[PDB]
């Protein structure tokens, strides 16, 4: 798929001006670009030298253009992860977007999250992410700060369309401000270390790296850290466990499938935190008693913070139903997160 | 010097929230802060743990707070230089400023720039800076782009003070638009490689590192990359040579000294580019003949680009005389840069 002419022009000039070697002397007529993801927001394009053009130096042959269609924090963070080889390289930054390394890969599918070696490697990559120093606010205000902002916005919302009006009345009927305070009191009493969290560790943000599919422990990269913050570790892991239940590749309305039965079993959760803990702290030398206590208390921690994954994404999704024009059943998704919230409360 | 109460409060909270280990549990009453530089713009403060407080990990004991009083590019650049150990570590970033490693040091004095070992190390540090890949526009539009912006602003300016009105009329009498085109024709005929330039390599932006004063080749750090861009190498070197003539530490009006005789001699220029060239490009393995040809070519290049240092800082200084409330003789400095411009033209 070719982009619109204005985009091809701007993309050609960004590549020509920001990228070194063969890019600097490239003509408009030699520029290869194709759409990876369309939309009004966060469009992706592959940009490439001709197969016949030789590289002068170490410049890449293809790059990813990301157009926007908080910017400071996200840009600094992307640049830092690039310097530490924990993200794609940053080739160019300008007001309208970035040029990034193109990483030959695909996203994981929902069903791949439960494969033991995939799950063990996500746990190791998340533990690594959790351990790094970032120049951002270390006070864990992100979680309840964000839920309070969305709740405020949710209580102001008026839909005009019938089906959206009825769905919102059902969600509002739960008394979301009271439920939020009950959730705060539970998590206030749930110790969880503050770490640098991805905050959106789903299959769509996990690369299966082409040519590494036979590697047991090094075939993945976590990407798209735009929601990242210092946050309770319990949130990041609980949120990941929730994502086992949601498949965003469903091609008919509401453009997701939810399956409560797909949440990881205690066995699958122990397999994940058993990879996470050695990678985060050594831990393997502790007594079996201490290891068991730590794991059991961590299962409780992540399953409780899983409630905040449901609550935050539920509220987020109601706001998107108002402000987003993306083809997605936001209100149905909100209801699915709240069904899972009350089911998880009953399970606990 | 102690800051204002409001500032002490905000500084305490930034350090407490952004810095790890002992900072996280620090009380207001344990907070040590003192002013390094006042002003309406770019205030600096030292912030410190008590001498009695032990560090829990590898957190710093003291840090520099920088308050502002372009932001994306400058923040990403600072973060990248920190990651590569070419600038101070970045401990925190927020809308009002940054935290930053405290580097025990002082600035060089103008007179130190001509010390052979100081000059050789500035040349090596600038060569290193010139060699690095940065995610910025590589098209060298910065130099004439900036001079055209300042010239446009200079031609709009009306002063209300009589002495400033007369000083501007003399500067305007040179026919700055014609002189800019004479400069364009000279520099368009002068090859100079495009490199990542500091653009402001003066003594005030060169740290003498405390405890390294006996190191021959590693006692300096270049700082304050706020004006950095891809630019003609000739500008960065020519600009540095011009800064041998200007002392900004003079305590009486106009708060600088200018001395045309302090420009580096051919010998001192060859000493600098003799350190620069091996550190930038390999060059070491060329014959004596090839080295001499390249050096003589480079003396031409850098002395011509020196004219653009005079012209750009001259125009900049007229604009600052309008908009800046810093106590400095901006119009006298402008006249000094234009005197040096016409003197350098006559010399060439
Ligand atoms: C642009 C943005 C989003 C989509 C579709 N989509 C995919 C995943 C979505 N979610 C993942 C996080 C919870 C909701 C929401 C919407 C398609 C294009
Ligand atoms: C702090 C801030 C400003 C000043 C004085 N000053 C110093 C240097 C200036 N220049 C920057 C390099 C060329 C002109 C301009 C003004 C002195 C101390």
């Amino acid at each position: 798929e070719q982009p619109e002419p204005r985009t091809r022009r701007r993309a050609y000039l960004w590549c020509k001006e920001f990228l070194p070697g063969a890019w600097r002397g490239l003509r408009e007529d030699e520029f290869h670009i194709s759409v990876i993801r369309g939309g009004l927001s966060n469009m992706l394009f592959q940009c490439s030298l001709p197969d016949t053009t030789a590289t002068l130096g170490d410049e890449p042959r293809k790059v990813l253009l990301r157009l926007y269609g908080a910017m400071v924090l996200e840009s600094v963070m992307f640049a830092i992860l690039a310097e530490r080889s924990l993200g794609p390289k940053l080739y160019g930054i300008f007001p309208q977007g970035r040029l990034e390394q193109f990483i030959p890969s695909r996203r994981l599918d929902t069903e791949e999250l439960s494969l033991p070696d995939i799950s063990a490697e996500i746990a190791e990559k998340m533990a690594t992410f959790h351990g790094m120093k970032m120049p951002f606010n270390k006070e864990p205000k992100w979680l309840f700060g964000t839920m309070e902002k969305y709740l405020k916005e949710v209580l102001r919302i008026k839909f005009t369309e019938e089906s959206r009006i009825k769905k919102l009345h059902k969600l509002l009927s739960y008394n979301l401000p009271l439920e939020l305070e009950n959730l705060r009191s539970l998590l206030e009493s749930t110790p969880s270390p503050v770490v640098f969290c991805h905050n959106d560790c789903q299959e769509g943000n996990i690369l299966l790296l082409e040519g590494r599919e036979n590697s047991e422990k090094q075939k993945l990269m976590l990407i798209d850290f735009e929601y990242s913050s210092y946050n309770y570790r319990g949130f990041d892991i609980g949120n990941h466990f929730c994502e086992w239940m949601y498949d965003y590749s469903y091609e008919k309305y509401p453009f997701f499938r939810a399956n409560i039965r797909k949440y990881p079993t205690k066995k699958q959760q122990l397999h994940f935190i058993s990879s996470y803990l050695p990678a985060f702290q050594d831990f393997e030398n502790l007594s079996t008693e201490e290891k068991s206590i730590i794991k059991e208390e961590m299962l409780l921690e992540v399953n409780r913070f899983a409630l905040a994954s449901h609550f935050l994404w539920g509220l987020w999704s109601i706001v998107q139903a108002k402000i987003s024009s993306i083809e997605f059943g936001y209100m149905d998704y909100a209801q699915a997160r709240f069904d899972a919230y009350f089911h998880q409360k009953r399970k606990l």
